[PDB]
């Protein structure tokens, strides 16, 4: 059970199209894929699901709160109420087009972004409670892997790079970063590398400091901590798979990409998965490279 994600500061329509296409490809390689839309904009959601399915979730008054249970917002209800365990009981929807179950998004995730910022804050203070709450990402990945419901999970994040999106990377085993190559796009991609190095180090403390604290007040801590896939599938942490372009910076990109790769784990590769402009000729190239890196074993 692996988790991938296509993170990016710039953010846009191309990042969400690359994501969905790669997901589709993994599906073709005979793999049960789950696509979780954690973007308030719900771009990937309103793309993989038909209007039928769409107006099916966001169908007056209190009856609207029925969508909060049919989307991804659902898994957070318990965490919001104080508890420290997501709701494994999720029910995604099949995407006929892409052939991958997708967990519909919801513009109400803006409230979950506040829940994560407050959690990440307290977690800094070595508060075991919210500490294991920022691990909701891996907590979902673990519930899936355990019930053997999916082989791969795609976490589609938004442009933001605050407390929330951070907690999404914590659930990822790897991630790619699609860029644009223009001036502003690159200037942003540069600031992105700086950001990683920053929060990854902060987390490194969050982890060490919380684990040591918990451990000194319990012995079953080694088990209560299993449900939140710490470190990923191999415990080696988040891994950088490389980047993708959508010129004058041909070097500056591959240069800053290394800073990102180095900033993270050792298994981190900083190659260039390819470019994305009958057409599936280029996308196939990327999806396939992202696949070989995620599943080196034939």
């Amino acid at each position: 059970m692996r988790t991938i994600s296509f993170f990016n500061n710039k953010g846009g329509v191309g990042k969400t199209t690359l994501s969905t296409n790669v997901a589709h490809y993994f599906a073709l390689q005979g793999k049960r894929v789950l696509y979780v839309d954690c973007d308030p904009q719900c771009n990937a959601t309103q793309l993989m699901l038909t209007e039928e399915q769409t107006e099916s979730i966001y169908l007056d008054e209190v009856a609207e709160r029925n969508s909060l249970a049919k989307t991804v917002y659902a898994i957070f209800v318990p965490l919001r109420e104080g508890e420290s365990q997501i709701a494994a009981e999720i029910t995604p929807m099949r995407s006929e087009r892409f052939g991958v179950d997708v967990l519909p998004g919801h513009p109400a995730l803006s409230q979950i972004e506040d829940l994560m910022s407050d959690s990440w804050q307290s977690a800094l203070g070595r508060q075991t409670g919210p500490f294991r709450r920022i691990h909701w990402a891996g907590q979902l990945a673990h519930a899936m892997e355990r019930d053997d419901r999916y082989d791969v999970i795609f976490f589609d994040v938004g442009p933001s790079l605050g407390p929330f999106n951070r907690t999404v990377l914590l659930g990822c085993d790897a991630f790619v970063t699609p860029t644009a190559t223009d001036l502003f796009s690159f200037h942003a991609f540069g600031n992105l590398a700086r950001w990683f190095d920053a929060w990854v180090t902060q987390y490194a403390e969050i982890h060490e400091g919380n684990m040591a604290e918990w451990k000194k007040y319990s012995a079953d801590v080694e088990a209560k901590t299993r449900p939140l896939r710490l470190g990923g599938f191999d415990g080696e942490g988040l891994r950088y798979l490389g980047y993708t372009t959508l010129e004058r910076f041909r070097g500056r990109f591959a240069a800053e990409a290394e800073r990102i790769s180095n900033s993270l784990s050792k298994h981190s590769n900083s190659t260039l998965l390819g470019h994305v402009p009958a057409y599936a000729e280029k996308i196939n190239s990327v999806a396939a490279n992202v696949y070989k890196a995620l599943f080196p074993n034939e």
